């Protein structure tokens, strides 16, 4: 994973869990909790999951419930590095467009591997949003969709589908209702 994106989530564990349980679970992993992530740098999957599983054990927060809300507050922090993915869009644009950002924002990368997020309208007040990548992060993903909804204020309901592995991917889907249409032209 990308350092900063990373430094983010540090950043948020702070916020939610205060400086005390996160420096030590950064220690815990060979760290300085003092550590200076680079404008560069890319930080390893297996690194953060092990950040977390001491979040967890520290807090006694089950770690779906950390990533979750993580996703619920990252929205925030998007919007102040890329204010024009939410400048006059609503939440059904923005959540449209969501595929396509992974891929532009990711496709300068060696190796990259984004998230596929395809979105499509399955009634006129409602989409259907796959997660599909091999990070199997259900709840970051699910806590983002929260947080754009709580961001956009526009209330949605969302209901899981789908959840699984395969093709060595992992799979959610889910329906997401709008409370008045979107897609009657
Ligand atoms: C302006 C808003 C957003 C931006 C700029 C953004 C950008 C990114 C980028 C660059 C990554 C790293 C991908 C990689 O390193 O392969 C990422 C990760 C991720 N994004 Fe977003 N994202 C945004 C909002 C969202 C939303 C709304 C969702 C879901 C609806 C989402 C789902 C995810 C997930 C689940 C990951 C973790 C990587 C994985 O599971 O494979 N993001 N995002």
């Amino acid at each position: 994973m990308k350092g900063t994106f990373v430094g983010t989530w540090i950043k948020t564990l702070r916020d939610l869990y205060g400086n005390d349980v996160v420096d030590e679970s950064l220690k815990s992993v060979g760290w300085e909790p003092d550590r200076v992530i680079t404008p560069l740098e890319d930080i390893d999957d297996d690194e953060v999951r092990r950040i977390f599983a001491k979040v967890s054990e520290k807090t006694g927060k089950n770690v779906n419930e950390i990533w979750r809300e993580v996703g619920r507050q990252n929205i925030k922090t998007f919007s102040e590095w890329f204010p024009s993915y939410f400048a006059g869009r609503r939440l059904v644009n923005f959540l449209m467009m969501m595929d396509e950002v992974h891929l532009q924002l990711t496709k300068m990368i060696k190796g990259a591997t984004p998230p596929r997020l395809i979105a499509k309208p399955v009634a006129k007040d409602a989409i259907e949003m796959e997660y599909v990548s091999k990070r199997k992060m259900y709840d970051y993903f699910l806590g983002l969709i929260e947080g754009s909804s709580k961001f956009f204020k526009e209330e949605i309901s969302v209901e899981e589908v789908e959840r699984g592995e395969k093709d060595g991917f992992s799979r959610l889907k889910v329906r997401i209702k709008f409370k008045n249409p979107v897609f009657e032209y």
